[PDB]
């Protein structure tokens, strides 16, 4: 028998969400079990449990990101820039990999977009402009970034059924880390200013694994690490939110104890 969207919420409330709440969700859908309307009733759910004044916000990225394709070249190979689509946040499909969840958060009505086509957030809620802008190349996840004003804002991290390294936040501990060589990539992404297509080549912090210890792909990342350190440690409110077992985080302290958890084994 499908969740319904009452019983959801209150698992959420069970769960220690409450209405003013700003939330960020890592939903494994498969955990989650079956739902009366399919994926909706859980982001009705999410909707309706932090209530008209909360927030949630969400890492959905780009189904296309050309991400592999431009990365280590100072500009998009000749192929890639002339034919690639510009992003359009407000068309632009999320990246399946991080959630079947994400693409129906991204569509829900007054849903807003960053113009970070990487590492792209969508936002619901009265704070959604100030979280989703601005979001520039060279700042995905650190300081300036959705992220960082989430870390701001009191916000909780909602993992429901989803695994230690799907913490997106902690990829800000690693931006701010005072740590020896942290590693760094280049890649370009095409963004669209004024319906124009542009192309942007940055540098950022490399988000598969801020060290080389740490960005192996058989292969457990330091996000991975620092968050399975952090909830073997950390008093955290757990239950059920549909089938899934559930974790509501605070995000600065596990951000905070990320800091301090690279800090501590690696020198400045
Ligand atoms: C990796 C991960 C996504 C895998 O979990 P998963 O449950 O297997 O995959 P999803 O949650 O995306 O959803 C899968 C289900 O949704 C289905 N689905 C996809 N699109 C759908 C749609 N429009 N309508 C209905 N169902 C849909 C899929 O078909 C699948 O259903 P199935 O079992 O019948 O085949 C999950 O473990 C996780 O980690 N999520 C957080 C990811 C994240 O935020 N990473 C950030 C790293 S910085």
């Amino acid at each position: 028998t499908p969740w319904s969207k009452s019983e959801l919420v209150r698992q959420l409330r069970d769960l220690g969400v409450r209405s003013g709440d700003m939330v960020m969700p890592h939903v494994s859908l498969r955990a989650v079990g079956p739902l009366a309307d399919g994926p909706q009733t859980l982001v009705d759910a999410l909707i309706e449990a932090v209530g008209p004044t909360g927030n949630i916000l969400a890492f959905v990225s780009w189904r296309d990101s050309p991400y592999e394709q431009t990365l280590g070249h100072d500009a998009p190979p000749a192929a890639i820039a002339q034919s690639w689509p510009a992003f359009d946040p407000d068309h632009a499909p999320a990246y399946p990999g991080f959630g079947a969840i994400n693409e129906f958060i991204r569509t829900y009505p007054g849903c807003r977009r960053t113009a970070h086509p990487d590492a792209s957030m969508a936002a619901i809620g009265p704070d959604a402009a100030w979280l989703v802008a601005p979001h520039e190349m060279g700042a995905a996840y650190g300081p300036r970034s959705p992220i960082a004003r989430f870390l701001a804002h009191a916000g909780k991290i909602l993992s429901i059924g989803a695994g230690p390294d799907a913490v997106t936040a902690l990829h800000y501990a690693e931006a701010v880390a005072r740590i020896e060589g942290k590693r760094r990539v280049t890649y370009s992404m095409p963004l669209l200013r004024e319906g124009k297509r542009v192309w942007v080549t940055t540098s950022d912090w490399d988000s598969n694994g801020i060290l080389d210890e740490y960005a192996a792909p058989d292969g457990p990342d330091a996000v991975e690490r620092i968050a399975r350190d952090y909830l073997a440690r950390t008093r955290v409110a757990q239950g059920p939110v549909g089938g899934a077992q559930s974790r509501l985080i605070d995000a600065a302290d596990i951000v905070s104890f990320g800091i301090e958890w690279l800090e501590a084994r690696h020198a400045a």
